[PDB]
């Protein structure tokens, strides 16, 4: 039975006792120095090809939510920008606080979202996800923040559902959703090598954080708190603050794809 978790007994400063690399060279997140993270003129641009995306079922997993996909096939890939080969989606999750100020794991010069969504995909040449998390390359996670603003109608059919969803363990059916409707304007970019931010914390992950946040509303990201980190018949715990703290950079580059107001050359 997994003893990690958000709160202040099982957290992040825990993790590292059941999961050693918690104090890698690899960590993420990361807080993104929009200075230091230097242009790169050797990417290529993104290819986020999500029109044949296939979802199957919405699940409440005790520390998220995660909508997944069928990736039997190439249907819906990332490929491109620093990406050798085709990763194909698996899932996407969202990350988000007790209160607007804070829940993404990210930051751009130490500045917070109310939310982050990582759309998780996976390297098809291991053949699946569990194998492509042994290895450095394995996975390619497009991380999307969430400001609040006006209600985003890409995010309503998530929100109608997670009634249904409340606590640990439960799913639904969730065929048919796009998720294109979760891609900003813009697709420029800051990638660096790092890790899963929950348990096991593998170093497996090129991290591709869009520079351009989507909206949510003030109230659809209030349903996002409606969920429970317990399960059912169990004393109710809300899911809020299910973000791991920015970890140290250490050797790494952050690169941007794009010319930042605080680049010179
Ligand atoms: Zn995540």
């Amino acid at each position: 039975a997994h003893h990690w978790g958000y709160g202040k007994h099982n957290g992040p400063e825990h993790w590292h006792k059941d999961f050693p690399i918690a104090k890698g060279e690899r960590q993420s997140p990361v807080d993104i120095d929009t200075h230091t993270a230097k242009y790169d003129p050797s990417l290529k641009p993104l290819s986020v090809s999500y029109d044949q995306a296939t979802s199957l079922r919405i699940l409440n997993n005790g520390h998220t939510f995660n909508v997944e996909f069928d990736d039997s096939q190439d249907k819906a890939v990332l490929k491109g920008g620093p990406l050798d080969g085709t990763y194909r989606l698996i899932q996407f999750h969202f990350h988000w606080g007790s209160h607007d100020g804070q829940g993404s794991e990210h930051t751009v010069d130490k500045k917070k979202y109310a939310a982050e969504l990582h759309l998780v995909h996976w390297n098809t040449k291991y053949g699946d996800f569990g194998k492509a998390v042994q290895q450095p390359d394995g996975l390619a996670v497009l991380g999307i923040f969430l400001k609040v603003g006006s209600a985003n109608p890409g995010l309503q059919k998530v929100v109608d559902v997670l009634d249904s969803i409340k606590t640990k363990g439960k799913s639904a059916d969730f065929t048919n959703f796009d998720p294109r409707g979760l891609l900003p304007e813009s697709l420029d970019y800051w990638t660096y090598p790092g890790s899963l931010t929950t348990p096991p914390l593998l170093e497996c992950v090129t991290w591709i954080v869009l520079k351009e946040p989507i909206s949510v509303s003030s109230e659809q990201v209030s349903k996002f708190r409606k969920l429970n980190f317990n399960g059912f018949g169990e004393p109710e715990e809300p899911m809020v603050d299910n973000w791991r703290p920015t970890q140290p950079l250490k050797n790494r580059q952050i690169k941007a794809s794009f010319k930042h107001h605080h680049h010179h050359h």
